[PDB]
């Protein structure tokens, strides 16, 4: 139907809409975890700042997929953005571990999306995913793993001194 | 319980959490309506840009309420962000009319929040709402009403020429 | 035979030569449609300017493929550049519709070229096509679809006012 | 028929269209000869650069004639651009000799065009040809003759040293 | 085992380690060939400079693969860097021919690595190889072929004048 | 045989070639230890940066000896660069202790080289070693000893806090 549509499978269109929801969900998780560190009884302002920037990035990831959907002649279909579903995230270390499992979850979805684009012989969509998403995830996952390792080695989450100093020297 | 909490009623805390969800819902509506105008079969790029900026503003409104919740010693509680629920919004005029009813809905909620802060004798929260939200809504509603009036007088939504020229001369 | 040639199939070499001819043909179509709008009885100078730039871009697309052919050790083989073969293109809207079907035709050829590079396990050539051509086509097709939509909604090709104002406000 | 047409003979209009095709053919010859020197087994990059600039100039010559056709109220009529028809051009010296016979061929056509404009008492067209084309050809032919003379005297096309040094010191 | 590892096959990890050794070997070959031209009985300082820069580039290629290995959660495993194994490279032309066969050998290994990443459905690793290595090799091979062609045509390796002048005018 | 050779003993020539291999081996050790700290399960980026710079310096040490060999009319002879042979180096403290024993090993070799130059009455080579190598080693050894002392006193390698803070405040 769309005058611009070419070599864009219905399954790919649907998968892009699911990915948009997941990026928005990731933005919401990061937003929630950010303001946890803004609480007066937590008060790690660079943890807060770090996760807020992460939240803004995920919203940008979602918007680029919305742009892509329209570029290819698909039609955006939106769903509820679920509230964050994490259950053991309330410390500097545990929130970083959550960010890690979130970004690996997003990466898994992107890899499945790339497999679908490959199966439907959509090289433009393959290149879009590779160019704008796959290395971003690899770098994000590496960064979070680095952070988790340092917080553990410094003695978190027991040592409040560790999270304080990490907040100042790594996130500051 | 919170060491900073003072003169902050439980009902106010809950109402602030409900307002956070409504601001996020408004951000989502504006985001949806923005990328409608980015479709190749609509293609009004300044309508798209206008609503995207609106979406970003609403996200800022939500974040300031999250900051306020922590400032006062309340605890943020998040809910699903519902997908946009508009049913007759797919033209330049109809999307502006939707923005108008959305901003009046947000304003009504803020007025109810101010009534609660007044009833609970919370002058800080009253001043917060007045200072950061009530005149913003009045200006937003006035702007949208202006836009709706011009689009109607120019002959929208029938006249595609009208929406094209409004996009260029008012939103451009 | 070529001292630089490696993993470059004869079929790919031939397909690159066919693509060079198609890019040159596209340059010629755009050149023809450009000077139509330079006629004294048409006189839409930004339509003329728009298509002339398009023509120059296509010539650059051809030259990069000629460079690629030599980079990989293939040998350029040129054919006649056929005169433009469009039969219903003489209005602002109809010329944009022609540009649209031209760019989709070029995109189809590039997708077939990518399928061949994939079948011959030529990842360099795959990456070359993805990096320099496939997203350029997607953006070009999206832009032209946008333009066609606006011209139709404004009342072209009947309304001479529509093409005049589009020339000034979108192409100007 | 054209509201601007005045003192512009049908024969002149047709001759201008034939000249447009010849300028485009010249652009194509120069483009072909340019990328010959970009081959890995030729590899004279300033020969390549020299002929590519020549190719771009010829395209400009064609566009100015298209502009002239519209200025005078004639109607552009395009034909296939034939692939280059040279048969003994594959060395630095031989390609320069080809450029020489090409530019003299274009000059002969322009002189015949001027004779027609003179016979049809078209002083504007006479002045256009004299002002924009005839001295350009005389300078081009003189330059190419200079180049051919130097390449011969230096010992080309036998001496690969000669073409290498000419590429560096004259075309570089 | 690695907390960051995802979709990264053991075979790919091993192949990346083999590629690191090959890049380091290439750096060593180029370093050896560079200081040959620094000998008082050879004394071509721009040949020396050219190959030394090449050597530094290969070391950068190795370091980026080491970075990639850690990014993906693999573990770097190093081997001896073998001394250069070339047997007929001691002239300006012969060293360029060696550089040519070295870069084609590295390219073949990278193409085999890309085939493995493709077989293991690792699009991140495919994109990494395409983006950072495959076009670099194509450009390197084209450049070296150009150089070899010019040195041969100028009369090297017999003509000491040829290597002297190439050193000054192409490598200088 | 070399036209420049004067007062340069065959034994010195051979010893310079052995020293070149040792400098390259040192570069490789430092490169290996650098990317250990780039691992996601180590993640001390200033340790990584420190050892990478050290690696680059050792490569410069090797190149200056290659230059010296040619300056004096000797002939460079290269050997395999052995993979790093350290067996107890995988912590911030242990890697610094390794760097210390490496630099003392290089210093011992340089002192033996100076003894040979002295025995062969080669004052140019004596001055070369003294001027470019001996004080560099003394400063390097002093620096590493300082680093080892601080890491021990801070409680490394047990205290992950110690290596983290040293990475930030001394290597950062
Ligand atoms: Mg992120
Ligand atoms: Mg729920
Ligand atoms: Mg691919
Ligand atoms: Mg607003
Ligand atoms: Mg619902
Ligand atoms: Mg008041
Ligand atoms: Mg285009
Ligand atoms: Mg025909
Ligand atoms: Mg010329
Ligand atoms: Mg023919
Ligand atoms: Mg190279
Ligand atoms: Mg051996
Ligand atoms: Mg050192
Ligand atoms: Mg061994
Ligand atoms: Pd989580
Ligand atoms: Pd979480
Ligand atoms: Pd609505
Ligand atoms: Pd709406
Ligand atoms: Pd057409
Ligand atoms: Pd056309
Ligand atoms: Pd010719
Ligand atoms: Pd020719
Ligand atoms: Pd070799
Ligand atoms: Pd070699
Ligand atoms: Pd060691
Ligand atoms: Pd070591």
């Amino acid at each position: 139907t769309s005058q611009v549509r070419q070599n864009y499978h219905q399954d790919s269109e649907a998968a892009i809409n699911r990915q948009i929801n997941l990026e928005l969900y990731a933005s919401y998780v990061y937003l929630s975890m950010s303001y946890y560190f803004d609480r007066d009884d937590v008060a790690l302002k660079n943890f807060a700042k770090y996760f807020l920037h992460q939240s803004h990035e995920e919203r940008e990831h979602a918007e680029k997929l919305m742009k892509l959907q329209n570029q290819r002649g698909g039609r955006i279909f939106l769903q509820d953005i679920k509230k964050p579903d994490c259950d053991d995230w309330e410390s500097g270390l545990n929130a970083m571990e959550c960010a890690l499992h979130l970004e690996k979850n997003v990466n898994q979805s992107l890899l499945e999306l790339h497999k679908l684009a490959t199966d439907k012989n959509d090289p433009h969509l393959c290149d879009f995913i590779e160019t704008h998403y796959l290395n971003e995830q690899v770098k994000a996952i590496k960064e979070l793993g680095d952070h988790v390792t340092n917080l553990r080695k410094m003695g978190a989450p027991e040592s409040g001194l560790a999270e304080y100093l990490f907040d100042k020297h790594t996130l500051g």
